[PDB]
């Protein structure tokens, strides 16, 4: 059994093992990082069947479940939140605070959003780039989601700096693991300070919320809140700045579609909805482990052994989107849903508010700069580290 994580094959691209397995073993076997043997689901259906099942549980404390790495076997020590909960915790809880993030919500946050991306996008404009390529992550793809989350959160205007850079910190790969868990404590004690404040005078945020629904009558205490906030925060932040970013660096490398944005900033949302199949860029969160026996494709697999759906793979399978390793924004969308968000009752809470980050974010982008280009050649982009989710570092851009 291969070793998993499969590395990418390159830089902006998915693991090679994923297209062969779809053709040949698509429910197959692989070595964890532990030396336990989970199963690697890799076509579409299978993908939805695994994100469904109600023999399948996301419980982390249930025997076989598929840790990656040793962080997360500890980290599964912790009292979870919805994110690791199966029906009927699961929607208890998620239910608290999915208005925030409803379609209509995201609908009437869409003035800020856009608010947001014009003020950081001005900024950018007046550092300029006069003394040398700016970094597009550092001055934009960061501070955009980051900006938005902590304000929808509560955290007061003068302090998004600071924080935005301590999240940051978190997830850079050249941190220590000292200054990632002193910049992961730094979070923590933050949002504990702004539970106990917005419990004795709650404002218009989600932490209010959930203080005056949730803690006050007892349905949660204040630390279940404080937990629920960071992963509100952390679950999907690092993940929008890379799809900023790949999104950027994919345009740079297709020419044509790039000019048909600048001519057409309409298609936004359809040039988002294919980065976000194409670049799978949280391609490692649809885990489970088997309740009873469960019979997937051709294999059995057994009670209490886990399960890897790469959702990733399920973007490119052959079967469902024609020709599913070119990039084309004008392609035909067959009824399956792409996976880029997941499937089923744990789909990204966020969906909705993450495209309309990135809509908006590439409606605006090239009217604001419409000479943007990367600085470096495209084959010398930092890229995530191959045994990673894909993913840009830093950008050097000039405009
Ligand atoms: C392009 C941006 C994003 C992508 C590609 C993405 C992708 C995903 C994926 C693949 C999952 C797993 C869903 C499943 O189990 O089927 C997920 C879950 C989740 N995401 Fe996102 N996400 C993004 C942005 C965000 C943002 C901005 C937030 C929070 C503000 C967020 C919060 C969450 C949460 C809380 C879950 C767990 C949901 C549950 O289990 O009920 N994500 N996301």
């Amino acid at each position: 059994a291969p070793s998993f994580p499969f590395s990418r094959a390159s830089g902006p691209e998915p693991p090679a093992e994923f297209a062969k397995l779809r053709a040949t073993n698509p429910v197959s076997q692989v070595k964890l990082f532990d030396g336990s043997l989970a199963w690697l689901v890799t076509k579409h259906k299978d993908v939805c069947f695994v994100a469904t099942s109600e023999k399948l549980s996301k419980v982390r404390t249930r025997q076989g479940f598929p840790e990656l790495s040793a962080s997360g076997k500890q980290a599964a020590k912790a009292k979870p939140t919805f994110v690791d909960m199966d029906p009927p915790e699961h929607m208890h809880q998620r239910s608290m605070v999915e208005p925030t993030f409803t379609p209509e919500a995201v609908k009437n946050l869409q003035p800020y959003i856009q608010r947001t991306v014009d003020d950081l996008l001005e900024q950018m404009k007046q550092k300029g780039c006069a003394n040398g390529p700016v970094d597009l992550v550092k001055e934009f793809a960061l501070p955009v989601p980051s900006y938005i989350i902590y304000t929808l959160l509560g955290v007061p205007f003068n302090d998004l700096e600071y924080l935005t850079q301590q999240n940051a910190i978190r997830t850079n790969g050249s941190s220590t693991a000292r200054e990632a868990s002193a910049a992961n404590q730094e979070l923590l004690d933050y949002l504990a300070i702004l539970v106990e404040q917005r419990l004795v005078e709650p404002k218009d945020d989600i932490i209010s919320k959930l203080c005056t629904e949730q803690v006050k009558p007892g349905n949660i205490d204040k630390s279940d809140a404080v937990q629920i906030a960071f992963l509100l925060l952390v679950a999907g932040n690092a993940t929008m700045v890379n799809m900023i970013a790949l999104g950027v660096a994919t345009l740079a490398q297709h020419p044509d579609q790039l000019a048909q944005l600048k001519a057409n900033p309409s298609l936004a949302p359809q040039f988002v909805e294919e980065l976000c199949r194409y670049h799978t860029a949280s391609a490692l969160a649809i885990k489970r482990t088997a309740k009873e026996d469960v019979m997937i494709g051709d294999k059995l697999v057994r009670a209490n052994e886990g399960i890897i759906a790469s959702n990733q793979s399920a973007n490119r399978d052959e079967e469902v989107f024609e020709n599913p390793d070119e990039f084309n924004m004008n392609r035909k969308w067959p009824p399956q849903d792409p996976l880029g968000f997941g499937f089923g009752d744990h789909r990204c809470i966020a969906e909705h508010l993450a495209k309309a980050e990135l809509t908006t974010v590439f409606s605006t982008l090239y009217q604001k700069f419409p000479d943007l280009k990367v600085a470096v050649p495209l084959g010398k982009i930092n890229y995530t580290p191959l045994n990673r989710d894909v993913g840009i570092v830093d950008l050097p851009v000039i405009f």
